[PDB]
């Protein structure tokens, strides 16, 4: 499913992402935008280390979900990576909450650092009623 901007914003708020571990909703929006373009079925193989990024938040198989083919990987979210490819983003959101519970927080995603950190991210939520 490819979410429309404001539709996603409202969904994330209802799932309790606004201010989770200090991360504003606009930051989560900026992340989803640059990671997948709001596409829940996005997958990305990383030939360099044999891991794959899954779904709307592009969560990595080496640490967060189990896909069976990633060497020396763990499953901190206790999910099959398949769960991160559903139209319903409930499982992806619960896993994202798990990710930011680690010391790095939102910084765990390098794309957030490159395109969201220290920027005016208001634009991602303006006019959405959240
Ligand atoms: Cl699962
Ligand atoms: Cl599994
Ligand atoms: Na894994």
């Amino acid at each position: 499913k490819v979410f429309e901007r404001c539709e996603l914003a409202r969904t994330l708020k209802r799932l309790g992402m606004d201010g989770f571990r200090g991360i504003s909703l606009a930051n989560w929006m900026c992340l989803a935008k640059w990671e997948s373009g709001y596409n829940t079925r996005a997958t990305n193989y990383n030939a360099g280390d044999r891991s794959t990024d899954y779904g709307i938040f592009q969560i990595n198989s080496r640490y967060w979900c189990n896909d069976g083919k990633t060497p020396g990987a763990v499953n901190a979210c206790h999910l099959s990576c398949s769960a991160l490819l559903q139209d319903n983003i409930a499982d992806a959101v619960a896993c994202a909450k798990r990710v930011v519970r680690d010391p790095q927080g939102i910084r765990a995603w390098v794309a957030w650092r490159n395109r969201c950190q220290n920027r005016d991210v208001r634009q991602y939520v303006q006019g959405c009623g959240v």
